[PDB]
């Protein structure tokens, strides 16, 4: 049962193609046009069907070329308002009807972000975005919004012709609109099942640059170039990941920079996936995001989870993939260095949310839970735990990765459960069940806290980030001096960035050592958006008013969730800015991303 959506379930019936056509409207801001949803019954009678919807408005529903009728049930709050439609004709299972469903797009929804010229980079261009993770995709048009069922699809959007739509698909073609020479009509085809939570939209004053055989940038032309640079490893990343994973099956693989304001670090939508303008760090330091995309073609996009409790299966092992990549590129110390920094990662977030938080289980129940809400980092890293000590139980990474393997093309293009992938790990490894029952299953799936167990982690790169922190932990007034620039001579970027990490755990310091790091560090001239975030959660838990201005600056100038959520939390948990952060919230909220607004709000605990 898939808890998130009032639609038929895939045991009732299935959506096997999408073909959308559409117009944006950026007066109104809406999104016009059809959804033909083939659906195909699985059971015998089938005499009716209830779709997703989200603020949407239907105009009519037709099948065989006459309107057929269907009703609006009423809002379920964030599941949106369930859509009942009544066939012309009984089905049969198996049996296939086309259901042609004209709506219109509200302007608030969920899904889209919609950004005056003044907004972007050009000045002199809307642009607008799509976001249907987790069950977003209701939002932007009917549909039964759950990774239990995929579909292919098929598109046509008219926009403005001076701009250019891209869509989570191989382009098709563009061609004057002939109903209205002020527009194009841009075609689109994934010819791969998707579930609907990988439909992706994007408009805008958009430019490419090709970084590879079958990879391409897009940004606005402010940052094509800069962007094409930072991600010039697309093609190096993506055969590393063909090795591990199998044959990459979608053909193209594109790269959007989105505005500042797009919500997270990337997206896995197939063919074009988003990411935020954050990564451009200028020395390719935070590539590891795209490598996390990339893996996310086979852990996430083809092998899908059924419902959104077992998300954990999605990030997981994509994130597992990731860290290979990664020491693929640069050795095997670098991966275990990534990995113990996700260690840390994982203790922020039990910390945080609590030992006893249902959200730092592996498998969540997500009834009556909003996605947006639970979102976290414990699936990405927990999950990875999970497979590394895996790896470590079972012979290491070559026979696990051998696993992966196995698991990837056992479960390609289906939508899977944590027990289907608990059944083929117990198969695959049937000459280890002895040392897979060694495994405390229930605390790893459905405890909260950290692991049971914690896996070996390689120390070579972390020791020189944890001898700097306890230095400047450890430090009298006496010892302030002493610090200089040469501290970092060695350090690199991920290190630099662990280091913050590793004091930022042990906040507050004394305010006299904030001084003197800026003094001697001059961590604020820092443009990589992951130190720098780091840099200014250490200043403002350490009660620096100095980085007020500054923390503020971040939080608004761009729109991650990952820096601007705790920025904002860390500015309202400081007396003397707190007045600051609400007020600055109140007077953004309007023009943040409607998902980044309804959180930052509930994080202030505002409105
Ligand atoms: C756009 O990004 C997304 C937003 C929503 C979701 C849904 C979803 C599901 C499970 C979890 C989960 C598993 S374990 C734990 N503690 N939480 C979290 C989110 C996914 C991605
Ligand atoms: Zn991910």
């Amino acid at each position: 049962v898939d808890t998130c959506s009032l639609a038929s379930p895939a045991s009732v019936c299935r959506t096997k193609h999408l073909h959308l056509r559409c117009s944006v409207d950026f007066t109104r801001r809406t999104l016009t046009g059809t959804a033909a949803l083939t659906v195909q019954s699985q059971e015998d009678n089938l005499r009716s069907l209830v779709l997703d919807t989200k603020d949407l408005t239907i105009e009519k529903v037709v099948i065989n070329g006459q309107e057929v009728k269907y009703a609006l049930g009423e809002r379920q709050s964030y599941k949106g308002s369930p859509m009942e439609i009544s066939l012309p004709i009984a089905l049969s299972k198996n049996q296939e009807i086309v259901i042609e469903i004209s709506f219109e797009t509200s302007p608030k929804s969920s899904a889209l972000q919609w950004l005056t010229p003044e907004q972007t980079s050009g000045k002199e261009h809307p642009y607008l975005f799509s976001q249907c993770q987790a069950i977003h995709c209701r939002a932007i048009l009917p549909c039964q919004d759950t990774p239990s069922v995929k579909l292919t699809y098929t598109a046509e959007v008219s926009v403005p012709k001076e701009l250019v739509a891209l869509m989570s698909a191989i382009r098709d073609g563009e061609t004057p609109d002939p109903e209205d020479p002020s527009r194009k009509i841009y075609k689109f085809i994934q010819k791969v099942p998707i579930p609907c939570y990988l439909i992706a939209l994007v408009v805008g004053a958009l430019e490419s640059r090709q970084i590879g055989p079958r990879t391409l940038v897009w940004s606005e032309k402010e940052q094509v170039e800069k962007s094409a640079y930072e991600f010039s490893e697309t093609e190096s990343m993506l055969k590393i990941a063909e090795d591990l994973g199998g044959p990459y099956v979608w053909g193209q693989y594109d790269l959007l920079v989105l505005p500042p304001s797009f919500p997270y670090g990337g997206m896995e939508n197939p063919c074009l996936t988003f990411v935020t303008p954050t990564l451009l760090a200028g020395d390719k330091s935070l590539s590891n995001v795209i490598a996390h995309e990339i893996s996310h073609s086979w852990t996430g996009n083809l092998v899908t989870n059924k419902t959104w409790d077992h998300f954990w299966l999605n990030e997981g092992h994509t994130v597992y993939l990731e860290r290979h990549i990664c020491g693929r590129l640069f050795g095997e110390k670098f991966r275990h260095f990534n990995a113990l920094g996700g260690w840390g990662e994982l203790q922020n977030s039990v910390k945080t949310f609590g030992e006893t938080h249902p959200f730092t289980k592996l498998v969540v129940d997500l009834t009556d839970i909003d996605p947006d809400v639970a979102y976290s980092s414990v699936p990405y890293e927990k999950g990875f735990a999970l497979l590394f000590y895996l790896e470590q139980l079972l012979g290491g990474p070559e026979i696990f990765l051998g696993f992966l393997k196995a698991y990837v093309e056992k479960f390609s293009y289906k939508s899977i459960t944590t027990d289907d992938w608990k059944d083929f790990l117990y198969s695959y490894f049937k000459d280890k069940v002895d040392v897979l029952n060694q495994v405390d299953w229930n605390a790893w799936l459905y405890s909260p806290g950290l692991p049971p167990i914690k896996p070996n982690y390689d120390m070579t790169l972390t020791n020189a980030c944890i001898a700097l922190s306890q230095r400047w932990i450890t430090a009298k007034e006496d010892d302030l001096n002493s610090f200089n620039a040469t501290d970092l001579k060695d350090l690199s970027s991920h290190q630099l960035n662990e280091f913050l990490a590793q004091t930022l755990q042990r906040a507050p310091l004394p305010l006299g050592h904030i001084k003197r790091m800026q003094e001697v560090y001059n961590f604020n001239a820092i443009n990589n958006s992951e130190i720098r975030f780091r840099w200014l959660r250490l200043c403002i838990q350490s009660k620096w008013e100095d980085a007020i201005p500054l923390a503020l600056k971040m939080a608004t100038e761009q729109g991650r969730m990952k820096f601007t959520r705790p920025l904002f939390k860390d500015l309202a948990a400081f007396d003397k800015s707190h007045d600051q952060a609400v007020r600055t919230y109140q007077e953004h909220k309007a023009s943040m991303h409607p998902v980044t607004a309804m959180l930052v709000g509930k994080d202030l605990k505002v409105d």
